[PDB]
RNA sequence: GGCCGUGUGCCUUGCGCCGGGAAACCACGCAAGGGAUGGUGUCAAAUUCGGCGAAACCUAAGCGCCCGCCCGGGCGUAUGGCAACGCCGAGCCAAGCUUCGCAGCCAUUGCACUCCGGCUGCGAUGAAGGUGUAGAGACUAGACGGCACCCACCUAAGGCAAACGCUAUGGUGAAGGCAUAGUCCAGGGAGUGGCGA
């Protein structure tokens, strides 16, 4: 259901057609009014497919996404979101 | 269609040998013979532009030489030819591969930070191999070629085995297709004309 606070935002189940290019836009716009964005990161292999993490410049704007765009059917598909149990390496160099 | 020689290529044997390889066996330098060279399926495309190199054989202008000189001849001799054929630069190519773009189905609910699941469908790509390279040339299929597999034989590194050892992803089963089987038309047989010496 919920995971422990974290930057970056696991997320899964979702439609595994749109190209990378083109997913990386199309989470943009509308996952920003929540605060500043740092990188989404999107792979299209067997392990990674339909899933993708998006970091906030801080807890607040993390926390408001798991909560006002909870669940989004997004293209046509709802999405599970969770905070990311792993510590990312592009945070790891800021702290 | 058959004999007698010539050169070049080819394999076997016998011998050289800073080479690659674990070995088998490739690669080379040469010398002496023609006995020996698995199968089955599959692919039929690009076939273009230039350049280098060549023996046997054909020939003798220039040279030397001799007919005492000249006049004419005679001799040798490629730097002239033809050509088996050895390659090279660039472009291009059918399947089997190496890697990407897009579609389609079968899967998969998956916490990753460098990147990665299958199968058929074109399009693009690297590494072989081919074309270029036949008597001018043209078309047809095949194999002696490309690809996949099978068989025989050798070997045994890696893997397996306590171990005698076992096994190929390692080799060997010639070169021809610088036109091979064929059809076709060039060329000689069979004219005339140019160039050359
Ligand atoms: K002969
Ligand atoms: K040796
Ligand atoms: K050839
Ligand atoms: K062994
Ligand atoms: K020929
Ligand atoms: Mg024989
Ligand atoms: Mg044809
Ligand atoms: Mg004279
Ligand atoms: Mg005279
Ligand atoms: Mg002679
Ligand atoms: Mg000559
Ligand atoms: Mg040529
Ligand atoms: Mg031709
Ligand atoms: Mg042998
Ligand atoms: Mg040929
Ligand atoms: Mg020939
Ligand atoms: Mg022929
Ligand atoms: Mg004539």
């Amino acid at each position: 259901p919920e995971t422990r606070p974290n930057h970056t935002i696991y997320i899964n189940n979702l439609n595994e057609k749109i190209k990378k290019d083109e997913l990386k836009k199309s989470l943009h716009a509308i996952f920003s009014r929540f605060g500043q964005i740092l990188d989404i990161l999107v792979s299209r292999s067997l392990k990674m497919r339909g899933q993708a993490f998006v970091i906030f410049k801080e807890v607040s704007s993390a926390t408001n996404a798991l909560r006002s765009m909870q669940g989004f059917p997004f293209y046509d598909k709802p999405m599970r979101i969770q905070y990311a149990k792993t510590d990312s390496d592009i945070i790891a160099k800021m702290k």
